[PDB]
C-alpha cells in the first residue's frame, strides 16, 4: 500500500468541487526568509504527513492573483505557500530562487514547535507552481531540483523556452488569446522542449492570460487537473493516473497535449 495516499478515493465530482475532503486553515509567515511575503494553507485533519507546493504570482502581481489555488490544494492534502516576491517587479530566476526560499521555510515550519504545520509536512515530497514569470520560475525550480515531484505552471513567461532539462513531470496551463505570453512562443515551445519527463499541456478556450488566476470561470476542470497532477506526481497516487494523464475532452480546451504519463 501507498504510504503517501491520502483521502477517499477521487470522482470527477470530488476533485471539480470547491473543496475537497480536509479542513483548511491558514496563516502568515511572520518572518518570510528569502522573499516578500507567504501565506501557508494547510489540511487541520489529514491522516498522516503531506507534500508542500510553493506558488508564485507574475510581474507586479501579488498572492491575490493565484491564491485560489492555496485552499483548493491544502483541502486535497497538501501543505501550500503562495508568495509575494521581494519586488513585484523580480524576473523569473529571482522568482524561483524565492520559490525554492518558501519550500525551504515550509520545512522551517514543519520542524519549528510552535508552527500550525509542525510535523504536518514531508519534506521530501515538493512541487511547484506559478503564473507567468511565476511559472517560468518553477520551471527554472524544476529544470534546477530535479528531486521536486511535480510543476503546474500556468501561462509561463520566460526568456528561453529550451526547459529540455526538466525531468519533472510537468503540467502546462495555457491561455489561448494570451497576448503577454502568447502560446505560440512561449506555452507551447516550452512544452515542445521537455523531453526526459511526464508532461501536459492544457490550453483554456479564449483565455486571456489569467486564465488560470483567482475569479477564473474554469476552477472545476483547471482545478481537478492541477489537484489530479500533484496527486499522482507528489504521492505517487495512482488512483489519480487517469485524472492526471486523461484528455479532459472537454468544450472549455482548444489545445490538449500530453506525453510519458
Amino acid at each position: 500500500t501507498n504510504p503517501y495516499a491520502r483521502g477517499p478515493n477521487p470522482t470527477a465530482a470530488s476533485l471539480e468541487a470547491s473543496a475537497g475532503p480536509f479542513t483548511v486553515r491558514s496563516f502568515t509567515v511572520s518572518r518570510p526568509s528569502g522573499y516578500g511575503a507567504g501565506t501557508v494553507y494547510y489540511p487541520t485533519n489529514a491522516g498522516g504527513t503531506v507534500g508542500a507546493i510553493a506558488i508564485v504570482p507574475g510581474y507586479t502581481a501579488r498572492q491575490s492573483s493565484i491564491k485560489w489555488w492555496g485552499p483548493r490544494l491544502a483541502s486535497h492534502g497538501f501543505v501550500v505557500i503562495t508568495i509575494d516576491t521581494n519586488s513585484t517587479l523580480d524576473q523569473p530566476e529571482s522568482r524561483s530562487s524565492q520559490q525554492m526560499a518558501a519550500l525551504r521555510q515550509v520545512a522551517s515550519l514543519n520542524g519549528t514547535s510552535s508552527s500550525p504545520i509542525y510535523g504536518k509536512v514531508d519534506t521530501a515530497r515538493m512541487g511547484v507552481m506559478g503564473w507567468s514569470m511565476g511559472g517560468g520560475g518553477s520551471l527554472i525550480s524544476a529544470a534546477n531540483n530535479p528531486s521536486l515531484k511535480a510543476a503546474a505552471p500556468q501561462a509561463p513567461w520566460h526568456s528561453s523556452t529550451n526547459f529540455s532539462s526538466v525531468t519533472v513531470p510537468t503540467l502546462i496551463f495555457a491561455c489561448e488569446n494570451d497576448s503577454i505570453a502568447p502560446v505560440n512562443s512561449s506555452a507551447l515551445p516550452i512544452y515542445d522542449s521537455m523531453s526526459q519527463n511526464a508532461k501536459q499541456f492544457l490550453e483554456i478556450k479564449g483565455g486571456s492570460h489569467s486564465c488560470a488566476n483567482s475569479g477564473n470561470s474554469n476552477q472545476a476542470l483547471i482545478g481537478k487537473k492541477g489537484v489530479a497532477w500533484m496527486k499522482r506526481f507528489m504521492d505517487n497516487d495512482t488512483r489519480y493516473s487517469t485524472f492526471a494523464c486523461e484528455n479532459p475532452n472537454s468544450t472549455a480546451v482548444s489545445d490538449f497535449r500530453t506525453a510519458n504519463c
